[PDB]
């Protein structure tokens, strides 16, 4: 009664709601993808009969295709009809293609029911030759199939169209698949692209440099993914199903109806995703610098677009000068350190964002600090020379690598969070320090490259500039060393500069030689303490070895290894009279300031 036919219901059961394909590889080596669709199609009834008899078996044929539409239907509530329409006209199509052995899904009932069903029509007509069964079946088909439909849909005419209540059009298993699956993507990538539009908007406000639309980007890339192996799939059992060919234009046909030329275009992102899930901030110029104008053009790799500059979270470098600090919180574990003001002033933007600990955004994240970074450097000292400019750009670029790796000194708190961020990236489930540290560092060699690569663009002549790998492998402390010691150097040279001309000025109308002499003095004294810091730690960590794999270093005075590597102080030397509170040249001017 009512409760045999709630039976044939529960027989099958209830449907997933969610429409999905699977590919999995058959017996043959051979992958196919299948619809849910299908793997669920009711035929669970077909086992719980003996089918005694012919009779029979027509009896639980229409129980099955007739409970698939109930199913069916239940499974579509809320959805546009349209959709139940098509399932009904395609469970039908696989009724008949898994009867009649068209059949690409396989394993678990389907093959349960399949075997069994020509086990009983081996016995209906004793007949083993299983080409002349499947003839047998075909014919069976051909005799019973309205009266199938008829019953399948007999419950559910009104809730389709008129049109959907013609029986189906007898085609190739494979040819139908590729029509539902076509439909299936078109409707899921219009949803996802619309999620793409609410949340990004037009993406004029940085909203794809934020989670809320990076979301819904990322959902809708993985979903093409996906996608585009499947009609590879789908698109090559076509062709091997008819000799290799495509038999009248389908698969040609398909592409041009949805306005594509084929898979590779079928699923090229049009220019309005990447309008809408690029961060202009990040991704737009990163593309620019190692695919677009950026990479081969200096001028265009060095304008500064301040708007992305500022989301980005960093500034200008300041007209100011920082002094070096010699008195942070590292110089505990590391004293004698004095931090470069381009250090102190290193852009990182705002990496305490990177938490969700996703590579692709960490990677992103790197290379716009760098483009940042070598920007501003090179607007800061765009009238230095190219061998300068040169060396400037690969000091930040060794002290990101440090950063990265974990090794810089300073440990600050956005070096810090930055650091922490690529463990997090690391999904490894051993977290000691070594074994993270390693990661970071095999990390760093797979993007170091691309990293100079976005910071060398705004150098002229970018192979002029070398050994940036060699350099990024010297202890941060020496690299900044050095760095110091060309620094004091051209100062220097510069306050030399300006006694003379001051002098001069002097020499010939009216004339506070005590204060500009006074300045010097504080000047002066406060390079002197820095150096000793400096020249102490070393010494002492030369003592202690540190220096053994260094050539060029090993065994050189602390004075001597700066003018040799610093090319600033080439012309002088580390006397005791270089630290005087005043230059020798100068000592007698600076005394008797009586004129």
């Amino acid at each position: 009664t009512f409760i045999q036919k709630r039976t044939h219901l529960f027989a099958c059961g209830i449907k997933r709601k969610s429409i999905k394909w699977i590919c999995r590889e058959n017996s043959e080596k051979i992958t196919v993808c299948v619809p849910d669709r299908k793997i669920q199609l009711c035929i669970a009834n077909f086992l719980n009969s003996r089918l005694e008899t012919m009779e029979k078996f027509k009896e639980i044929f229409l129980i099955s295709v007739n409970t698939e539409a109930k199913l069916l239907y239940n499974k579509n509530e809320g959805k546009d009809p349209s959709i139940f329409c098509n399932e009904l006209r395609n469970s039908f199509s696989d009724f008949r293609n898994s009867f009649i052995g068209d059949d690409m899904d396989f394993g678990g009932n389907t093959d349960r029911v399949k075997g069994y069903i020509n086990k009983k029509f081996s016995d209906y007509y004793k007949e083993k030759n299983v080409e002349k069964l499947n003839n047998i079946k075909k014919e069976w088909w051909e005799k019973n199939k309205a009266n199938l439909w008829n019953h399948m849909i007999v419950n559910h005419k009104g809730n389709i169209a008129k049109e959907c209540a013609i029986i189906p059009a007898e085609e190739p298993q494979i040819n139908l698949w590729i029509k539902e699956w076509n439909e299936n993507f078109l409707m899921e990538k219009k949803r996802l692209f619309l999620n793409i539009k609410d949340k990004c908007v037009e993406n004029k406000k940085y909203e794809a440099c934020f989670g809320g639309c990076r979301l819904p980007c990322s959902s809708y890339t993985s979903f093409m993914k996906k996608s585009k192996t499947q009609m590879e799939v789908l698109t090559n059992l076509y062709k091997k199903k008819n000799s290799g060919v495509d038999k009248n234009n389908f698969l040609n046909d398909l592409f041009k109806k949805n306005n594509k030329n084929d898979l590779d275009d079928f699923f090229k992102n049009e220019k309005e995703y990447d309008d809408l899930c690029d961060c202009r901030y990040t991704a737009t110029i990163i593309k620019s610098f190692l695919n677009g104008p950026a990479k081969n053009d200096v001028d265009i790799a060095s304008q500064i677009n301040v708007n992305d500059l500022r989301g980005f979270g960093c500034n200008y470098k300041s007209n100011n000068e920082k002094s070096w600090n010699c008195a942070g919180t590292f110089t505990n574990k590391f004293p004698g350190t004095c931090e470069p003001p381009r250090r102190q002033t290193l852009c990182l933007g705002r990496t305490y964002l990177l938490h969700r600990g996703h590579e692709e955004d960490y990677k992103e994240h790197l290379l716009g600090a760098s483009i940042y970074e070598a920007q501003l450097l090179k607007y800061k000292y765009k009238e230095k020379d190219e061998n300068a400019l040169c060396s400037i750009i690969q000091n930040s670029y060794a002290d990101l690598a440090d950063i990265i790796k974990g090794s810089d000194i300073i440990k600050d708190y956005y070096g810090k969070k930055m650091e922490e961020n690529l463990n997090k990236v690391n999904k490894d489930k051993k977290r000691n320090e070594e074994s993270l540290k390693i990661f970071r560092e095999k990390w760093w060699d797979e993007n170091k490259e691309n990293v100079w690569k976005v910071m060398s663009a705004v150098l002229k002549n970018k192979e002029t500039c070398k050994d940036y790998d060699k350099f990024q492998k010297i202890p941060q402390f020496l690299r900044w060393f050095k760095e110091w010691g060309d620094d004091f150097c051209e100062k220097r040279k510069e306050k030399i500069y300006s006694f003379e001309s001051f002098k001069v000025e002097c020499k010939k109308k009216d004339c506070t030689c005590k204060n500009k002499c006074s300045e010097y003095k504080k000047w002066i004294d406060l390079k002197k303490s820095e150096y000793e810091k400096q020249v102490d730690k070393y010494t002492k960590d030369k003592n202690k070895k540190m220096y053994d794999n260094i050539d060029e270093v090993k065994n050189k005075e602390a004075n001597v290894y700066l003018k040799e590597k610093s090319k600033e102080c080439k012309d002088v030397n580390f006397d005791d009279k270089i630290f005087n509170e005043a230059p020798n040249e100068y000592e007698d001017m600076c005394k008797k300031c009586d004129e």
